């Protein structure tokens, strides 16, 4: 584009939001699970196996509401409780 020097939009918060959502359900999303992931799944595990970017956002969702939270309660998808207990 009109503009050299440029940086991609970030995409780790997204491979997370499918663990939550589609892992939550299927294997199941705790800080372990996200730390695992980081260490088998990526490189980056060293700088983030501090629970920084993973737990923060895996964590944040468990200080939150228990992670049991992906939509809000009304405007939004109705009530929403992750894929385990994805209310309608």
């Amino acid at each position: 584009g009109p503009g050299m020097a440029s940086s991609p939009r970030p995409k780790m918060d997204a491979i997370l939001t499918e663990a939550i959502k589609a892992c939550f359900q299927k294997s199941g999303a705790s800080v372990v699970a996200i730390r695992k992931y980081i260490i088998h799944k990526y490189p980056s595990l060293e700088l983030e196996r501090r629970g920084y970017l993973l737990k923060q956002a895996l964590k944040r969702e468990l200080n939150r509401g228990v992670i049991k939270q992906v939509k809000g309660k009304g405007a939004s998808g109705s009530f929403v409780v992750v894929q385990k207990s994805r209310k309608t």
